[PDB]
């Protein structure tokens, strides 16, 4: 199983659609996992998911995609973004181009908020647009090779 | 006949594509112009675009969209973003919904392009995706509409 | 034909009594002037006033202010108050002294709010008033002229 | 008393005109308090004044004022501006409104006197423009009521 | 397995005791859970614990407590309360209220650990006290949930 | 018929010389640019030059200048240096190399005018030296071409 | 197991010359822990090495560490040195003495990388000799235990 | 009554000597003012003094001072130096110069200390040389009078 | 010795043209100074040169100058215009104006290169246009002695 | 001398053992200089050492370095490494890489010492290690030229 | 990055397409330029466009156009064309030969468009073919420029 695209998801964003659930949507993150698959199926791209709130499982998953030639990372590192070198150095270390995307506004939350370890070194940020940020990071991933 | 979705280019926006056209691309304003109105001519959604290098003439084309009763904005505001209170409060007083959009990965720049009087009040940004964060935009948009 | 008291509102004012009335109000800049017009004219004074969202035509005004004599602004710059350095400059250029004039308490809202290329440059501040605050102005100018 | 509306003068205002009478002029606290105290006597207001260098005094004035039922504070806090969370929440914690008002214009001066402690709870704020400044919060306050 | 409350210890809180007991007395991790253990009993109401120096785990723990219908948590998170994003990402993505609570006085030490990502979500917090600081914690929880 | 060189003042210059000509001389705007169009035409070389209090006109004649081939700017942004980006972005866009003159040393002056949007991007800066500095600098220009 | 002296070796290290190997050698993390294997044991002295991408597992070796009477640690905690305070609260939970290791200048870096929750508590600190910088902190482990 | 010098010492001078005293000496307020009256009377100078808790007390007393035509003003206002604007206001208002004078050295305890409110509007200061520091500035205040 | 004009040397400036010739070119300080020396003559002005890596042998220089009945100082004082108070305080009591040059864009570096010691005290600056700023400089002091 | 490697102590070295040896140890700076020659020439290397207490001392020795060909430097430039640019542009002027070495763990101590003109273009930086540091400095020197 | 051939379209040819798509076709302006984009990059000619609705703009353009050295103009001034002697003294100003293009047959409608202010200088002139008028012009200009 070597994925042409990775998507990962960081910590906490398994609550997605669990609690309420009419909060904020009815949406999993499943459901958002399945339909990037089929967004990549579709285009001939082969896609894998990722979830932890552990920092080094995604961390140690970062290393394994180098070694499976993952193109392309997509990642939403949630609160991660504003903490981890170790998640950007590991991004470097591998030197797999990155699209970030967050479900929610960034930059309309608290301050510690605004700053991130990774946006300066991706491709681009995708924030505030939901779910659907991840369809449309995906979809330049896939233009982007192909 | 009004416009139910009005694209905002900043300054400078203009000179996509007249400078050594091998430099970033010989992609003008003109051609994503063409490329978001065919997309929206699709979703029978009508869109109308705008550029200029005059703050004023900005603020009052988004004074006008009120009167022509545009139902949100996708504005790439380029410089004014870091400098353009102004801007803010034309979109905040007409009360029309914003996405924001940037060709380049603004946080890989200088530390000064890292403020945006903006970026808080809008729905969501994209950045560093080029043109595709207006289609993205549009996608995002319209679907909003619909 | 000349006038002793020019009064300028800021980009953006031209928006007052426009959008959601019931919550915000039906008094508009027009509406503002009049009133001012009347006051000037009961004390036996001259006033002009002026209002663009292009800060050049504001700059321009005010230094065609110097030719025609007026011996004080009212100004409400709006959100340059927080941007134009340009627009100190032509207030100290042509050396007329002015009172600085908000609707809305600035402090009572977000930090880039606080603070304001003019103030520390004007005769006084007034703000949170509304547009009594013009009133009030005003009522200060005609003291200080006769 | 009791009194509609209350007018507060914090530390060292009892020293207006007092020194180098020629200079900063002949005005006086005293002056002052007369000219608003009929001010209010003839638009049939009844109007209390208070001045001490003791912030607890000031504070306990504050709470005195809530059980008479003033109305509106008028409150020049001096000093006390910028050192007094106290003061601050003596006023939130009564819940009588007020508007601020300072002789001199604060933003001209030291950078310390930049930083107010009430202004973002004020109604309003005036600064620089003498007496006048309270004779105009006094003039709002009326028509506030009445 | 599974409670109605829940305290959470952060990394080395495991060391109590164990670093050999002159600093601070032989007292251990589990002699302040024994002593909870009984307070909780006492009043008819369950209490779990958890320990890890894995944020990660500590992240599982807060969500598999949702699910477990917990109704407060009581945290030491140590360090974590100054690095961890993620962690406050938790205890409101399940919105189950806390109490934090620091053996040590926190405002004492390293100007670093004056900052919390967690102190202003809680209903409160107690430092200093040492493991009194636990039982009162646990006082106020019961207090409040009947 | 295209300029090799053009020069650039931005707002409030135009008011040199008029008032109080007591202050800093009887030199107009217009005297600087004579001075500057003879000493060009004994080196042979053509010089252009363009004023205006509006950002937008200025950024139009630097898009322009792109256009005719103009090889170096001279140019004194007043005010826009501290605030304009788009000005920055504008000359950045064109690739023409510039330098960046001012009358008065801004150094001495308030420290919001230390900073400037255009210097690191200059060829270099001249303050302090009144009109001179603009000779300087197209001393320096023509040097450079031939 | 025990062991007197131990490496500790931080995230992403175990990326130790698997990416084109001419952007910084065929170094690996296996070969810099042999040599100092080598040169320990060369010294009739017991080390053990440790590598973990997860933050929890290298703070729980090291309360393993005084367990198991290890004397000094040598440690490059890479990218957990700018975030860490837990494996700071470690490192002195156990009063173990060590030292801070950087394979490259981390001064000469991006500014985020200059503050460590470390430094400041070890013995001291090597930085941008690379692999050797493990060496010289062995030899003076070695001299401060025989 | 009247005066020539006076002599101010701020909150908490009260408690000195009271305390042990080994935490440096025996000596009181008492003991310093009687010092300083002996002084005085050598010179034939007048001299008074005060102490408070209270900083309207202490404004109170400043004014006061100018009635009396006290000349200059020794004072240690203690930790209102880095609180009090208005007692900077209350000196600067009856415009009576001043010595300022800590018993310790200010400059090498906490960072809060290193602020004061009136330094920069003292003819001098001298910290840290004990009660001395006060005959200091006597000596001082006595041939500039003299 | 006498000399009307002085141009100093900071530190390192000897250097120049020495470091292979084609890094930044042959040209020394020497020639440098030849140069300014001469164009000095022709306007039968004597100018005396001064350089040393040490900060004392400027100041005393300087000292030097004041006996001397130098007029104007042009200087360059590399390293040390962010770094020496002292000299800052020399320029200021000997009273000679100066006009500060460097060779360097300096603005275009490292942002402890932004800050100038002795900027605001000059009559001006010019920074960026090489040995030619010198030259400037000169002919600017030349007009304002002759 | 010719040497090929130059070893440079700044500011206050000298008193190294001089005072109260018994808290900080024997160590002088002849006892490192004689340790630094015999490692040297055991590898058939020249060293030169040199220190001073004057700034422009150390300055020139660079300078002189270049001229006599020397391949690296080994400093501790104590105290000038948070004062010293003219220090950081000799050594980048004669282009000679240098390794910065500090007795003493220079984060332990106030915030300032964190602050280096140098760290940032050394190869590394060792620190904290006593003399050993030069030793280890000298070692990877020798490597590298050797 | 200049352009041979400028196209210049009047006032109200902006309204092209817009309403009641049923009148004289869907045909956007935008659409006729990109149709004449295309044609000219056929036979290798750069060609730039312009419309403006102020005749000022259009007579700024050509002035521009001469200044950048446009070759021919191919201009359809509409309702300029029986009014604007201004724009005919802006041709024969600049002296760039023209080909006049409308639209509609002009000569079978009201007798007032029979009259030209540009027709006798044109070089020619096609009326009544709808956008082809365009093409023929710009293949007539191609072939007259080689």
């Amino acid at each position: 199983m070597s994925s042409t695209i990775l998507v990962i998801h960081g910590p906490n964003l398994n609550l997605l659609g669990k609690r309420e659930p009419e909060v904020y949507g009815h949406l999993t993150l499943d459901n958002i996992n399945r339909q990037l698959i089929a967004q990549a199926e579709q285009a001939s791209i082969t896609l894998d998911t990722f979830q932890s709130n552990w920092e080094g499982a995604i961390v140690d998953r970062i290393h394994q995609a180098q070694t499976e030639g993952v193109k392309l990372i997509i990642i939403n590192p949630a609160a991660l973004t504003h903490t981890s070198v170790a998640l950007r150095d590991a991004l470097l270390g591998v030197a797999i181009p990155f699209i970030e995307v967050h479900l929610s506004n960034v930059h309309a939350r608290e301050a510690f908020r605004h700053h991130s370890y990774l946006s300066d070194k991706a491709i681009g940020v995708i924030c505030g647009l939901g779910a659907k940020g991840y369809s449309f990071a995906l979809d330049y991933a896939i233009e982007k090779i192909q």
